[PDB]
């Protein structure tokens, strides 16, 4: 293991005037309108990178990181940063919210202070977590990696590490995404140290096997059907960094607005959006996101887990049973999630859900689309575990 | 129609002066050393760069293309550019050579000496063509579009038109990749002003249906298995092209090492290279039909195309009759090819297939890799028309 080293967000004020002076001077490629169908229009990401180059307050933002406890360590050659905000109740859950791609913490900024200090929201004392969010080995505020073979079962190795060197004997793991992948394999490497595991994105496979794809009524099928959608229109950059994330690196490193368009795509369709992505997500909160990966210059270093974690990719396989798993699970499934999980499917390979959330808003950043939705779900789940 | 207006190439020194400062002030970025498998390595592409910034020539890349005639016109809302390089044999051949993506002309540069004056190459005069080579609408010297629905049929149309101006009453159609798509298509639009098609690539589909995959050799099998490597890791580019390219426009506009990484995926891995890409072109070569996507800024235009083109895309299907040809036609096969195809499913759709060629060396970009198997195999076939 190492220490836990205090950190704080500080980029560089020529960094910041770089920043400036690349979107000063974007190349603007020449294209037809045609809405949103081919990527970012012209009007909308000119419009917004002019408010990121001279209205976005990026120390602000950079403030608002930095109320909280941060820390770096070094754990099986990987520098991982992390937020780690403790409640006043000392007997607070302990609970471990992990990202995916294209994730940042800064997703889950609007969660912190109800998980944390309920008391203060007007709320149940007994219903607090402690919280610790990591950026994922090559994201972000963790930095780029130096060397790779980060795979799933690695990622999940080193955050039972953490946990157990911040000292938590029982906790939960919660995420979407790579984050609710890691949550599920931490089930099979600590089931002992987990209070339950939380997934707020759930893909469920068929088997491939004869006795299956019958018992589905047709409103499973059709939610099975969803992923398509993902599958036809939107997995161009999970391809892309499955097999050439370098490749995406170039594509990403030496020029912000392409940083920008890119990121643009998750958060119009990704996120539970109708006109743009601030229906969904507030500008300012986006562009910090975004801008994280854009300062860390961790765009090719985030894109390296796709080619990692190639076997779990849903453009690889939606077919086959996983490892039975049996530590108190917890599903909250949100509309706009790009999967549609079927809970016969779930409870095929998982022995104990004991919570499932079937929630009428939000997309696949879903903490940060409906923080106040999330929020009651967790604190349901913990309820409903503490019976246990 | 419209006219056909003289045109060089003149790229502004104002330009050129960006792209070397761009070159100067890139942002590298971090990414772990594992050889090409990821994309192109830090080491190649970072000497590259310095090349392209402070050796090479553009000016005297420009003078070579302008050695020879070329013009614009507007057809169907497009302007296209092309070389059109008569033969001191009045009696020549005409044929129009159409490129793919992400091609230009400057693949056929050495090419066009021998094909045109043969005489002089110590060859035989009967064997002389007149050549056309344009540049796809929306690629390169053709510029940007600024109205969209390039489907294939489309291209094709347009490129009947075009020879029609042309004065060409009887002309091969020869390319591969979009190319080879479209000289297929003027199979069907223009038979009767025909001589022949030929295609140096070409996707040999299975129809679907009870009674082939069965007659076929193990050697046909593995032809066809070939196209899972493309496939398997060659096709993010297309994916992301399919689907969103807009933003694969603003991922290539605004940084010439992102333009720079983008392309050295193909001269990598889709032509046959084995330690680096100028073992199969030369450098400056390379650079040069680099250099016109960047200058001419059509790296989102050019991406269209595979949007456009969706249903013809190998991503998409690779099963299904094609409409039946009966115009004598040739078969060009490069080792190196993507993808492999068997005669015995060509000749179920190509009722007049005369020229069938298994060369020994080279890959995608056949007549750039391999400029004298390709004027040889092309006198060749034009032999074989002459006599039909």
């Amino acid at each position: 293991s190492n220490a836990m080293r205090p950190f704080q967000v500080q980029i560089p004020q020529a960094d910041i005037d770089d920043l400036k002076r690349r979107l000063s001077e974007t190349r603007w490629p020449e294209l037809v309108d045609v809405g949103w169908s081919r990527g970012a229009p012209l009007s909308y990401i000119k419009e917004l990178a002019e408010y990121w180059r001279d209205g976005f307050d990026w120390r602000a933002a950079e403030r608002r990181i930095n109320q909280y406890p941060q820390f770096t360590t070094e754990i099986d050659g990987a520098t991982i940063h992390f937020l780690h905000v403790r409640s006043p109740e000392p007997d607070a859950t302990p609970m471990v919210i992990t990202h995916g791609w294209p994730g940042t913490p800064v997703e889950f900024l609007d969660i912190i202070g109800p998980l944390t200090d309920p008391r203060a929201h007007g709320g149940d004392p007994a219903d607090a977590f402690h919280l610790v969010i990591p950026s994922l080995p090559g994201f972000g505020l963790s930095g780029p990696l130096k060397s790779a073979g980060w795979e799933l079962g690695r990622i999940a190795m080193a955050w039972s590490k953490l946990m157990a060197s911040l000292g938590y004997e029982r906790y939960i793991a919660q995420g979407g995404d790579i984050g609710a992948f890691t949550s599920l394999l931490l089930g099979a490497i600590d089931p002992s140290h987990l209070a339950g595991i939380h997934v707020n994105l759930l893909q469920t496979n068929l088997s491939g096997e004869p006795g299956e794809l019958e018992t589905l009524s047709d409103a499973d099928k059709a939610r099975l059907a969803v992923s398509e959608r993902f599958l036809d229109d939107l997995s161009g950059p999970m391809k892309m960094q499955s097999t050439r994330p370098h490749t995406i690196g170039y594509m990403l490193n030496d020029s912000p607005v392409a940083q920008l368009a890119y990121l643009l795509e998750m958060f119009k369709h990704w996120a539970q959006t109708e006109n743009v992505p601030e229906d969904a997500v507030d500008r300012d909160l986006m562009l910090t996101h975004i801008s994280l990966f854009w300062f860390t210059a961790t765009g090719g270093s985030a894109a390296q887990a796709h080619y990692e974690l190639k076997p779990f990719l849903p453009i690889t396989s939606l077919i086959g049973r996983s490892p039975t798993l049996d530590v108190p699970m917890g599903v909250a499934v949100y509309p706009g999630a790009l999967f549609q999980p079927v809970r016969s499917l779930a409870e095929r390979d998982f022995k104990q859900i004991v919570h499932w959330a079937e929630l009428d808003r939000g997309g696949h950043f879903s903490a940060m689309e409906e923080p106040d939705l999330f929020v009651d779900d967790l604190r349901t789940f913990n309820r409903t575990l503490k019976k246990l």
